[PDB]
């Protein structure tokens, strides 16, 4: 899997709360987090399904 899948969840600096998903390498699971709508990092998916096909 892509190296970016190991990056921590990052809500970024904005305040528009998008329920999102990130790959958690320790748990080997795509888990839910809040993304604030701007910046952050590549370990950031709009659905669990997208996260699982990219990082899992």
């Amino acid at each position: 899997r892509p190296d970016f899948c190991e990056l921590p969840a990052d809500t970024g600096p904005c305040r528009v709360r998008f329920p999102s998903f990130y790959y958690n390498p320790d748990e080997k699971k795509c888990l839910e987090f809040i993304y604030g709508g701007c910046e952050g990092n590549a370990n950031n998916f709009i659905t669990k399904e997208e996260c699982e096909s990219t990082c899992a």
